[PDB]
């Protein structure tokens, strides 16, 4: 029999599904990344897709650990297109401030029910959304004294390319 | 400047788009078997599910490479159920034929146009579909002579869970 | 000085002997399984006896690194025989959930308590009974697709003898 | 079926329940340097302990071995409290001169009935019975020789928590 | 965008001046154990202060993760002098566990705010805290079975001071 | 007894203090660049607040050498702002240069009073000072021609974060 609460699993469940999105929104910051010819910026955002993706199998595994199952919902279409490179990286820190708002839901519905499974498990994506945050914030600081300099540009673009 | 026509354009954004379906799909058939308590089944879907994410990103890289861009769209629900393993199975079998007939058409598109480069680009997936469509009809092969024993289905289910 | 209170001092003693009871448990399994025929069974078992011992360990040193004392109760006898081998996994995985209800409420005295060390401490239990309770489940699981057929009751023997 | 006699299943049985619980003494002599701060001495008895339930191991599965069948009976409290160091040896001496007793008395009953198989089995135990005597004998002679002098108990302490 | 509250970044930026204080602590007190002659004691002392200055470096990090600033405050005069080895070792006592329920103080404030970033953070300061009041206690366990007695008062001193 | 005269130990101890200070305020100064978002600079810095305290720290060995003791001060709060990144660097010389000064006043005390062997342990300190006050010169004379450029400041704070 299942361990987790409806409620637990449908908003597990709920989160995965936010997951997924997630990493479709950074695709699509990666085709516009594409589209403007920033391949480094393109290449940041396709590993970012990447890493959203394992954090939804990590919803994925806890799910089926506590007896649960996984239902697959529609994904919406993500936007396609922003105004720059500051543009997308400050849609991309809304939204991760988003995401983290929404974990925060679950924590607070999970030890509201005495869940201590499910607050314990959550508490990594916790600390990873201060880490998440923290890096758009700091792409901003630099594109906001860059100013558009297309010499720091460049050499940010060549930079992010690089991730591993 | 744009050296696709549109017309090719959006027949290759639509099956970028139905490779991500296909991905999302294979991870459905996924949350089915660890439901039904096939670990092996399930992972070797897994595998299968990121296996059409990079015929997506193939599609991806190579209309940049044409001057085009990629413009994602919704996702929609795949089913969640299915009435046992050979249904699933043949539910996979179907829709690989289903893909296989969808890249024959951009095929056929392109010559007619004689874009040459985007039928030569294709002639990758049409040899992968052949494997592809061969590994399900192998399982398929298995699945059957197998006939629900499950001392077959055992083995079955653990060398599946083995893919790389 | 002891920087526990008299209490919680008390909840963590009372769970270092429920361990070594868990331990014991275990081991009167194997006792069943050997004298069933099962060595691989039995070896799983004998391994899991000596997971709880690390667990009562655990306990007993932060029991000390809390300035407290450890009082070892008498043990009571086990059970000695169960209905086959999906009765004593059963019983397993029962008392496993037992476990866990039983951490809960430490965790839950030790915050009402403000406790929060102990409270932290108690976090590697409650990660750790998810994984014991999958286990188990998973090990049911098998054994219900087994359906009491010996070929791959033979198997999950082999299987389960492997543990480290 | 069972080759040896029920009288010497049942003092093997027996045995292997008093090496259970010459295993928790150990463990509770533990708690008591523990809790005077000797963690060399506590090092120690832990890993007595672990010893103990080798020695337990090895009737257990000498029983199976003759085609018998082992049941785990309760554990007595053991004590917890000791009036020093040279106390608690005095004890573990006394002890293990009362389990080597314990070993003569089913030597004699195998010999008695002939049980040849049980005789030989159990002259690893004698000859283990002689060493672990002697181990404590040998610390008991340091204590009487250190005369209460904590410059010289620090260094037993600190040698006896080297136990591999 | 600072996402701590002004009250929660104030805790943090007052606890790591707290913790600048206590190195400076550990440091007056190895200008102790010098003009003592105990260079085994002030070495341990010069560790603990350098440990502390991480503990303040972390506080730093995750401040500036969350968007705000460090300010650093002036740092009050420690005392220099003590009435003996073990009046210093119960000073440090007091003050780590005066350190303890300063996190615990923050880590109140923080879950009240559903700060659940913060609550996190702080779990990593209330286990250290446990293994630093801990350690402490087990010096002046030893120091109160040396009573004194400068043959082991040496071997402590050599002990602590190969502290790494 | 001391060997050293009190005038020569008070004047290294308030140098030892003033070392601390200056440790202090280059944390400060990471503080404020850390603020402002150029991580390089503020590495820099952290690094330059260590270096003085290995600086403290061969006054606190050789007052103990000579047979003197160390006392340790109060701590003034640094200031926390500066009008951009050259007014830090040029505070950071004149504080360079008013601890030359300090070391100086020392060296030509210990003269008068003959004590040969604090001249000469003075040295080094007088040379590295010249070492100090040069890559300070060295980073304004860059800074300068930058002329609060950005381009080129990224790249000075990138060479200054590489500093081991
Ligand atoms: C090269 C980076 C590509 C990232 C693509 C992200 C696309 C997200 C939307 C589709 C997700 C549906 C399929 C997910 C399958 C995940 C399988 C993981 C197995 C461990
Ligand atoms: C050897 C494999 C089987 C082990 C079964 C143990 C069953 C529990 C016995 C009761 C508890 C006795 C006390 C054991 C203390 C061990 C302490 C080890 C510390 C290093
Ligand atoms: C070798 C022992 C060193 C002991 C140092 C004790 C320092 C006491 C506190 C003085 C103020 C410290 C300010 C500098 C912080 C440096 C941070 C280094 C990592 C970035």
């Amino acid at each position: 029999m299942m361990v987790i609460s409806e409620k637990v699993r449908k908003a597990l469940n709920d989160q995965l599904n936010r997951e997924i999105y997630s990493s479709y929104l950074y695709l699509s910051m990666a085709t516009y990344f594409d589209a403007e010819g920033f391949k480094g910026f393109a290449h940041w955002m396709k590993k970012q897709a990447q890493e959203e993706l394992t954090h939804a199998m990590k919803f994925y595994e806890y799910i089926y650990e506590r007896g649960g199952r996984v239902e697959l919902e529609a994904i919406e279409k993500p936007p396609s297109n922003w105004n720059g490179i500051k543009d997308a990286f400050e849609a991309a820190l809304k939204h991760e401030e988003f995401v983290t708002q929404s974990i925060y839901n679950i924590l607070e519905l999970a030890s509201e029910e005495k869940d201590h499974a499910t607050v314990s498990f959550l508490k990594w994506f916790v600390d990873e959304q201060v880490e998440e945050e923290d890096q758009v914030r700091e792409i901003l600081d630099l594109l906001e004294k860059a100013n558009g300099q297309m010499s720091v540009i460049f050499q940010l673009d060549r930079y992010l390319g690089q991730r591993e």
